[PDB]
């Protein structure tokens, strides 16, 4: 099918082009995924001087296509059957007491690699807030994604909530909002509802200069 093209080891590309607040800068981001193990593995750089936010606020935004099914429900796959031609993933993500991200992306093969493109938007942050004001600690806290096929849009949505731990002590939340349409014209398996669990840890390359983020994920649904 479209879940074909993952029966390997696949590259991965990232490119984001973001605005927060009017501080503009992109990140760009490459590895490979398994997804017969829902392995990733992914190095990313800002590439145009130092992030303006933290960089565990940019992890989601930054393949569910690459998660693990079982063979009982290889068939509610969307992520890999509107492949080749790939899917546009939406999120409005909601931090309180602060701003809002609002990004775009185009999922889709390239030659064979898997290309994620992000145009990232955020308004109205406080400058002196846990985001603007890089306040956040460099882990991750996972939390699991209810998938829910939208019949009209041809494709799914999902609202989760995942917690950013704050320097000091406390929890930023992040509210996401996600819905996901095909980009092509194939026929596309419409899911049944199902849970995407997730496990990330950052670290840091130690031969790296520029801002980066080093990711290794897995994630698996049921």
């Amino acid at each position: 099918k479209g879940e074909e093209l993952f029966t390997g080891v696949v590259p991965i590309l990232v490119e984001l082009d973001g605005d927060v607040n009017g501080h503009k800068f992109s990140v760009s981001g490459e590895g490979e995924g398994d997804a017969t193990y829902g392995k990733l593995t992914l190095k990313f750089i800002c590439t145009t001087g130092k992030l303006p936010v933290p960089w565990p606020t940019l992890v989601t935004t930054l393949v569910q296509c690459f998660s693990r099914y079982p063979d009982h429900m290889k068939r509610h796959d969307f992520f890999k059957s509107a492949m080749p031609e790939g899917y546009v993933q939406e999120r409005t993500i909601f931090f309180k007491d602060d701003g809002n991200y609002k990004t775009r992306a185009e999922v889709k093969f390239e030659g064979d690699t898997l290309v994620n493109r992000i145009e990232l938007k955020g308004i109205d942050f406080k400058e002196d807030g846990n985001i603007l004001g890089h306040k956040l600690e460099y882990n991750y806290n996972d939390h699991q994604v209810y998938i829910m096929a939208d019949k009209q849009k041809n494709g799914i949505k999902a609202n989760f909530k995942i917690r950013h731990n704050i320097e000091d002590g406390g929890v930023q939340l992040a509210d996401h909002y996600q819905q996901n349409t095909p980009i092509g014209d194939g026929p596309v398996l419409l899911p049944d509802n199902h849970y995407l669990f997730t496990t990330s840890t950052l670290s840091k390359d130690p031969n790296e200069k520029r801002d980066h983020m080093v990711l290794l994920e897995f994630v698996t649904a049921d």
